[PDB]
């Protein structure tokens, strides 16, 4: 049967984990309804179809004992932060990287910056400037990726779908080659 790949997506509340999965799998960004489900996608990689199982997770502290129950048999993790939330970025090193590695010392991690569409949005830049902050830049995201031993750093927008297929393609190749 098809090569199966278990991919688990983690990161702070509101970084866009669920939208990333729905936009990727259905080719449509959620409207009013945003639903921690498992999505099943099929991907053609080097001429063979692959069964990508995608596991959504809750980012909140209340699930700190329950969430890791989904981790066994994971083939690759995506650690997500919003490019327009520096707090979510800091939490990659402070929370997500240590949690994943505590349970899965060897599983490849891809770092994904989300909400790419908002990085040069004026209202967003101004909002962040008021708190003495700025959107996370590509060099900064890449530096965090190296620091956490990630195999790849990617940026995407679930809303426009820019970079979205590449995230999951690279996820698969980190497992398969
Ligand atoms: N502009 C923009 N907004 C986005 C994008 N992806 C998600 N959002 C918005 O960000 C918010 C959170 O998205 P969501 O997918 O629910 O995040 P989450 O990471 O699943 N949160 P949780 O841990 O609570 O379940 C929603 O308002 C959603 O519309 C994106 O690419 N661009
Ligand atoms: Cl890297
Ligand atoms: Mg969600």
């Amino acid at each position: 049967s098809m090569q199966a790949i278990k991919c688990v997506v983690v990161g702070d509340g509101a970084v866009g984990k669920t939208c990333l999965l729905i936009s990727y799998t259905t080719n449509a960004f959620p409207g009013e309804y945003i639903p921690f489900d498992n999505y099943s996608a099929n991907v053609m990689v080097d001429g063979k179809p692959v069964n990508l199982g995608l596991w959504d997770t809750a980012g909140q502290e209340d699930y700190d004992r329950l969430r890791p129950l989904s981790y066994p048999q994971t083939d690759v993790f995506l650690i997500c932060f919003s490019l327009v939330s520096p707090a979510s970025f800091e939490n990659v090193r402070a929370k997500w990287y240590p949690e994943v590695r505590h349970h899965c010392p060897h599983t490849p991690i891809l770092l994904v910056g989300t909400k790419l569409d908002l990085r040069d949005d004026k209202d967003t830049i101004e909002r962040l400037r008021d708190k003495k902050l700025a959107p996370i830049t590509y060099p900064q995201g890449l530096a965090m990726a190296r620091e956490i031993g990630s195999v790849k750093y990617l940026e995407c927008s679930a809303l426009t779908q820019r970079g979205l297929k590449t995230v999951f393609d690279e996820a698969i190749r980190a497992v398969l080659g």
